[PDB]
């Protein structure tokens, strides 16, 4: 109930969504580029529409790295003010954990 304990734990659950993002970001492109071929084979009027998603969907993976990054260093630069003074040992593990699995999940 401390705000600095409230914060930190909205700024984790917002970082760990991002990351989860990425996570069906990508499987959905293997998907799209799926989606194309069988569009391809059944109904070609369909692949210049799904041409243009499959380069889309690849296009969102940067961006879905983009948010997570901006996540990372928003809760990094907390961890360093406010943050600094969780006694929370459990929320401050978790905090980590989740910024090593946003750099896990970029690289």
């Amino acid at each position: 109930e401390a705000p600095n304990e409230k914060t930190l734990r909205i700024k984790v659950s917002a970082l760990k969504r991002t990351i989860k993002d990425l996570e069906f970001a990508k499987r959905e492109v293997e998907r799209e580029l799926q989606r194309l071929d069988t569009l391809c084979q059944s109904d070609p009027d369909r692949v210049p529409q799904q041409t243009k998603v499959v380069d889309e969907a690849q296009m969102m993976v940067p961006h879905s790295v983009n948010r997570i990054m901006a996540s990372v260093k928003d809760l990094s630069d907390y961890l360093e003010k406010e943050g600094s003074t969780v006694s929370n040992e459990e929320l401050l593990d978790l905090a980590r954990a989740t910024m090593a699995d946003g750099q896990a999940a970029v690289s």
